[PDB]
């Protein structure tokens, strides 16, 4: 029988994980609550930037939070992969390569073709 070892949970400080897809992430704060898993409707706060510091979007007050079905293709691939394994209360920084973001199409004329994206995401509910 396989057992989980919780390495990334125990030694998260200053740790940048690079996955087989090429996505990179770092837990800035480890969450205390439940774990995000595929199939769940999750709610989050977020800020997105280009590598050079230009902000392109944020979960501003309004009536947010932002919510989506994990693993269901409602968002960019780096988010469907990156949010899985976060715990409620956690803040996670995602560095997303263009293939896991908007690729060569870009978005709205604000995010250019072939852009790497940086996001800081806070998990509120699962
Ligand atoms: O595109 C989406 N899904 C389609 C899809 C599915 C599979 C693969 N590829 C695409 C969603 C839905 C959305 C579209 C447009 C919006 F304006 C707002 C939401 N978005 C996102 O996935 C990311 C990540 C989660 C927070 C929102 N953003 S985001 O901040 O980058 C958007 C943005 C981009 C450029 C801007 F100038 C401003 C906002």
């Amino acid at each position: 029988m396989h057992h989980h070892h919780h390495h990334e949970n125990l030694y998260f400080q200053g740790t940048v994980v690079t996955t087989e897809s090429g996505l990179k992430y770092e837990d800035l704060t480890e969450g205390s609550g439940a774990e995000a898993r595929a199939g769940q409707t999750v709610s989050v706060h977020y800020t997105g930037w280009l590598t050079d510091g230009q902000k392109f979007d944020s979960s501003k007050d309004r009536n947010d939070p932002f919510a989506f079905v994990l693993g269901g293709g409602m968002v960019i691939k780096g988010w469907d992969e990156g949010v899985q394994g976060m715990k409620v209360g956690g803040v996670r920084r995602l560095t997303i390569p263009p293939q896991l973001g908007y690729g060569a199409r870009g978005a709205g004329g604000v995010i250019p073709p072939n852009a790497t994206l940086v996001f800081e995401v806070e998990l509120l509910d699962v």
